[PDB]
């Protein structure tokens, strides 16, 4: 036949996540190819936003937090339709510190744990601790946790005054200062007797998606005298001699994969001492986004009234769920329908009608991501 019948496809897929500034102009794109004319239609959180249009771009003139969320387009032409992989638009912003001043106490020789003041913001801001206008960096006796929690180890009388933070939003440059947390050190000035080692900030069960550059476990401990305090990290019972930083309070695993998943434990102990060591540990879980193992031929031809199977096999951690679309419409695979979904993921269509012709598209989804693959089904006479 004289006319072109190249079905729609995506030249490129959109980013999974993108942070954009409040009030900026946002231009989402459907980078689709296929025989002309191609029409485009947009979804926001799976609710229709626009009607089919020749325009492949969706433009938001000024972006606010209401317009955040998931976007995906549907593209069609004479052949059929495809559903795009969605992108999450995240609107950067920052408010102001609203909690107000706080008062906190700690006993001599114990550690003061001061959570950082909460501020509404995206992304999470860069937090710096201050006291008396001077920055408070990590040291032998001062820890700062992955959550910007200040931990003052083996507190003494001078460790008392007003502590506050500075928050900087690296996307919009905003710079705000919190209300102080006032710290009191009590029962000051006894004999500086030794205090047995305790773990104040224990390892957290941690998840990370493969492809992430780094994952960190954290363990903050207290003892008196601090100079004798020693932190040892263990994987599978054997001490780790690499990847440790930040006064032994951190363990870094570079480019983690499932091989690095398992139980990591932290042991706090005192050198030249008879005191018992204390151990706390957690599980590192590594997720893998869906990857196709088998994708269908881009074209499948089957005879009318016959049966056809369309393969779709994907791997992932956790094992991904599989969803079928016919021209961007969810396929209903309930009984009393000609459509059955295989255990290996494949879609089986029986009693083929000529209307079954068109794009069949398969999504593999899990918490770590989504992948899509498709084929043109032609039902011949
Ligand atoms: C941290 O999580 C574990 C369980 O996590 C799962 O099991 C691991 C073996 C590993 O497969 C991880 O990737 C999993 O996500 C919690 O362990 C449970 O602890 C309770 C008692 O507290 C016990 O009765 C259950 O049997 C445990 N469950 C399992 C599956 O082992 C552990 O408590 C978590 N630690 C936290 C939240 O601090
Ligand atoms: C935030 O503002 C204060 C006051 O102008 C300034 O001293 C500080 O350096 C700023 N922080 C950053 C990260 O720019």
């Amino acid at each position: 036949g004289a006319q072109d019948d190249v079905p729609p496809y995506f030249k490129t897929e959109p980013v999974r996540t993108q942070v954009r500034l409040e009030g900026s102009r946002l231009v989402l794109t459907c980078m689709a190819e296929g025989s002309w004319p191609l029409e485009f239609k947009w979804l926001h959180n799976n609710r229709e936003l626009t009607r089919f249009s020749l325009e492949y771009r969706y433009m938001i003139t000024s972006l606010d937090r209401t317009h955040a969320g998931f976007y995906r387009c549907i593209v069609r032409n004479r052949m059929g339709a495809l559903l795009q992989r969605q992108t999450e638009v995240q609107v950067a912003y920052m408010g102001s510190f609203e909690e107000g001043e706080k008062r906190q106490s700690v006993n001599h020789g114990e550690a003061a744990v001061i959570r950082a003041p909460r501020i509404s913001s995206f992304p999470r801001p860069q937090v710096t601790w201050f006291r008396d206008g001077r920055k408070i960096p990590p040291s032998s006796r001062i820890a700062i946790t992955l959550e910007n929690t200040l931990v003052i180890l083996s507190t003494v009388a001078p460790d008392a005054g007003r502590y506050y933070v500075q928050a900087v939003n690296d996307k919009n440059g905003d710079n705000k200062t919190s209300q102080p947390i006032t710290l009191a050190v009590e029962n000051v000035g006894g004999p500086a007797d030794p205090i047995a080692p305790t773990i104040i900030i224990p390892p957290k069960n941690t998840s990370v998606v493969a492809g992430t550059s780094e994952v960190t476990m954290e363990c903050v401990a207290n003892a008196r005298p601090l100079i004798k305090l020693h932190i040892v990290w263990k994987k599978d019972g054997a001490p780790l001699s690499s990847g440790i930083s930040d006064y032994n309070r951190r363990l870094t695993i570079a480019n983690p994969t499932v091989s690095d998943a398992g139980y990591y434990e932290c042991e706090a102990m005192l050198r030249s001492s008879s005191v018992a060591p204390v151990t706390r540990g957690a599980y590192l879980s590594v997720l893998e986004p869906p990857q196709f193992v088998r994708e269908p031929e881009r074209h499948i031809t089957a005879e009318m009234e016959k049966v056809v199977d369309i393969p779709c096999r994907a791997k992932g951690v956790p094992p991904p769920s599989i969803t079928w679309y016919k021209d961007a419409a969810l396929v209903e695979v309930g009984k009393l329908t000609r459509f059955k979904q295989r255990s290996d993921g494949g879609l089986q269509i029986s009693g083929l009608l000529p209307d079954d012709t068109g794009m069949l598209q398969c999504f593999a989804h899990n918490a770590a991501g989504e992948a899509q693959t498709s084929t043109y089904l032609a039902v011949t006479s």
